[PDB]
């Protein structure tokens, strides 16, 4: 991986560690609509993601570059925002972690 998508792996890491799981844990795996009860999810989300998927792409040399990789993850909490009525607390565990991811991507090395 080049410099920036080091820095990216770590932000990945860090959204996966335990420091964050209270709030992290729905965006762990993907969202199991039948599962769940969410019929409509997949008419709403077209484009589904999560921090797995995300892992996975990684793993794989997917991502050729930071803002890729970035693009990915705000989808993730962009899906959430979309799907789920504001006051659900998966949409607070969203806003929490989002912080977390932003303030450590706006750290990216030059
Ligand atoms: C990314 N996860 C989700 O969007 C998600 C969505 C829902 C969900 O039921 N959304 C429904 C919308 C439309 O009708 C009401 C709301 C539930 C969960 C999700 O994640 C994990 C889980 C099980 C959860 C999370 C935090 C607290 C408790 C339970």
């Amino acid at each position: 991986l080049s410099e920036q998508l080091k820095h990216c792996n770590g932000i990945l890491k860090e959204l996966l560690s335990k420091k964050h799981a209270a709030y992290a844990w729905p965006f762990y795996k993907p969202v199991d609509a039948s599962a769940l009860g969410l019929h409509d999810y997949h008419d709403i989300i077209k484009h589904p993601m999560d921090l797995s998927t995300v892992k996975r792409k990684m793993e794989n040399r997917d991502y050729r570059d930071a803002q890729e990789f970035a693009a990915d993850v705000r989808l993730m909490f962009s899906n959430c925002y979309k799907y789920n009525p504001p006051d659900h607390d998966v949409v607070a565990m969203a806003r929490k972690l989002q912080d977390v991811f932003e303030f450590r991507y706006a750290k990216m090395p030059d």
